[PDB]
Parts: structure tokens; C-alpha cells; sequence
């Protein structure tokens, strides 16, 4: 099955574009954030540890997040023609370990937004939906971590040759036209 990495900053619009991909193409959307938050909601001790880390805007250990991604892929294996891996990899080692344990991506969709745009979108969502990490101090930490740890992921897959950038400053449906173009050309 096809594996597509979807990578971009906090609030760049990854999840929004992924849900549109699902509706149009039928791919299986796996969000590392959603999987982690599901563990938090379980009330487990691990969930309490994950909640602490995520509330501070920090990266969860590779071992945990890759386990959950693999778990989810296996659970959907019978019915998936392709996978959207949304929010993983966030560091080069995460990409490397995924390829070691699961397989290689055929495409990385780089959902590109401005830093100020991401701050605005997350501040707005925070005031609306009240997600714990959508507070101003944590947003700043998330964005800084994205720049430091995750942008080298883009470079890695540029070296691989599979990055297609989409301009997430555009309206959602206009971004999705760029997304659709990349997927159609697979
Ligand atoms: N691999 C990993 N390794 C280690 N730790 C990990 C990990 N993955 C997760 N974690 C941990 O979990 C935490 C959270 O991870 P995660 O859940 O992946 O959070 P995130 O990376 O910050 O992504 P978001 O869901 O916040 O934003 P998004 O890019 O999907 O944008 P969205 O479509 O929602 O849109 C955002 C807002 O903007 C709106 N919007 C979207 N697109 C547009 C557009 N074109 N125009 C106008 N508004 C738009 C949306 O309606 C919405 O309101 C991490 O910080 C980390 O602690």
C-alpha cells in the first residue's frame, strides 16, 4: 500500500488537508497526535506521561509514537489502499526508524505555512476549541521545535526526491488543488 508522509508546522493545515484526501481518494488517515491523545484519554499511566510532554509542546519519544503508528497501520491493513501519515516523522531519526520497521514513503506532502500564520491559526483554535497545548507559550515552543527538529526532515526527503510542497497560505480548497495535483501524478 502507498505511504504518504504529511509534514508541516503546528497549525499549518496538515489535518485539514488529510481529511480532504480521505474524502476524495479513500486513503487511511493516521494522525500521530490523535493516536497520542487517544492514549491520554485512556487514563493510563503512559497517558499521564504523554499529556505532560504534549502540554509543554515537546516531542514524545520515538519509540512510543512509532509503536502507535505501526499499531494503527496494522489494524487498518485489511482495508487500506494507502496511508496518510500525518505529523510523523518530526525528526530525521523518526523517518529512518519508520523505513527500518515499516517501509519507505512514496511521497512527502510538505504543508508549507508562514510562522505568523501558524501562530494566528493556533491562537484562534485555542480560543475556540480550548486544546491544552494551544496556548501562546506552548504554541511558541511547538513552532520553535518544528523549525529545529522537523525542517531537516524536509531536507532528508528532498534528498530522497519525494517532497512536493503545497502553499498552505492559500484558501483550504486552493491548497487542496495543489495536494490533488501531487497525488494524481503518483
Ligand atoms: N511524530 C511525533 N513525534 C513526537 N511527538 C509528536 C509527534 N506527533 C505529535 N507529537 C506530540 O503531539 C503534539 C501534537 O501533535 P499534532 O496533533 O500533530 O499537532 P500539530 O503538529 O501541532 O498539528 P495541529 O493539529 O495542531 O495542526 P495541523 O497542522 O493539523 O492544522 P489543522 O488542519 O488542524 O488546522 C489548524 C487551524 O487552522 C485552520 N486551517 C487549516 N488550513 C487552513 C487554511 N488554508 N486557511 C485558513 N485556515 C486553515 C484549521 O481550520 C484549524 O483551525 C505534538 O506537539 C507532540 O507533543
Amino acid at each position: 500500500a502507498k505511504i504518504i508522509f504529511v509534514v508541516g508546522g503546528p497549525g499549518s493545515g496538515k489535518g485539514t488537508q488529510c481529511e480532504k484526501i480521505v474524502a476524495k481518494y479513500g486513503y487511511t488517515h493516521l494522525s500521530s497526535g490523535d493516536l497520542l491523545r487517544a492514549e491520554v484519554s485512556s487514563g493510563s499511566e503512559r497517558g499521564k506521561q504523554l499529556q505532560a510532554i504534549m502540554q509543554k509542546g515537546e516531542l514524545v519519544p520515538l519509540d512510543t509514537v512509532l509503536d502507535m503508528i505501526k499499531d494503527a497501520m496494522i489494524a487498518k491493513a485489511d482495508v487500506s489502499k494507502g496511508y496518510l501519515i500525518d505529523g510523523y516523522p518530526r525528526e530525521v531519526k523518526q523517518g529512518e526508524e519508520f523505513e527500518k520497521k515499516i517501509g519507505k514513503p512514496c511521497l512527502l506532502l510538505y504543508v508549507d505555512a508562514k510562522g505568523e500564520t501558524m501562530v494566528k491559526r493556533l491562537m484562534k483554535r485555542g480560543e475556540t476549541s480550548g486544546r491544552a497545548d494551544d496556548n501562546e507559550e506552548t504554541i511558541k515552543k511547538r513552532l520553535d521545535l518544528y523549525y529545529k527538529a522537523t525542517e531537516p526532515v524536509i531536507a532528508f526527503y528532498e534528498g530522497r526526491g519525494i517532497v512536493r510542497k503545497v502553499d498552505s497560505e492559500l484558501p483550504v480548497d486552493e491548497v487542496f488543488k495543489q495536494v490533488s495535483t501531487a497525488i494524481d501524478a503518483l
